[PDB]
């Protein structure tokens, strides 16, 4: 029996924390070798020093999944790929299903206190300004569904947008957390360019 579910109700509203720009600080860090075979990927995680950026990378990968490989690999240490829909957490609104019910952000996290956290990941091959635009596009994509459902349980909407030299996010990230996202993105780009052949 979970006593945190017995609290007075929180304000039912949508919270969006402000987007911040983060720069990576990877510097001259070893990047693991990879071997691609017809795909399977063996990543030489033995080459990394204990605790350096990249410690979340697993040595073996299997890859219909090629188009989203860069996205899924970059954020794989934070969330596995999902098809969890708004409707699985909230049910339909106004007694009629619509397109918003079947949107699927990267994460929908429910807490005992009754808040819901919606998290969306995205990438860009451009610069930091491109990453900010990508983050704002994902806010635009999910803001209507999150606002409407905040009437049921309060929602906070979080975005992580990665580029080659940093992250735009409204999470409060450490240098090491920024570096892990960027490090994985850079490696995913290297692998993807060879996979596309
Ligand atoms: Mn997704
Ligand atoms: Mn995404």
């Amino acid at each position: 029996e979970r006593i945190l579910k017995k609290q007075p109700a929180p304000v039912r509203a949508l919270t969006i924390h402000p987007l911040r720009r983060y720069e990576s600080s990877i510097y001259d860090t070893p990047i693991p070798a990879y071997v691609i075979k017809h795909v399977t990927i063996d990543i030489a995680t033995s080459e990394l020093a204990d605790g350096q950026s990249g410690s979340t990378i697993q040595p073996f990968e299997s890859v219909q999944n090629l188009t989203l490989f860069k996205h899924d690999f970059t954020f794989g240490h934070l969330a596995d790929t999902t098809d969890k829909k708004f409707v699985e957490v909230f049910g339909v609104l106004e007694n009629r299903a619509d397109d918003s019910d079947f949107q699927s952000p990267d994460m929908i996290i429910e807490t005992e206190t009754g808040h819901v956290y919606v998290v969306e990941f995205t990438t860009t091959m451009g610069d930091a300004n491109s990453a900010d635009l990508a983050a704002r596009n994902k806010i635009a994509k999910y803001e209507i569904a999150c606002l409407d459902r905040s009437a049921i349980k309060p929602i906070s909407l979080y975005i992580i947008a990665v580029h080659f030299n940093g992250v735009v996010s409204n999470l409060d990230l450490s240098d090491e957390e920024v570096n892990e996202i960027v490090f994985r993105f850079r490696l995913a780009r290297d692998i993807f360019e060879e996979l596309r052949e």
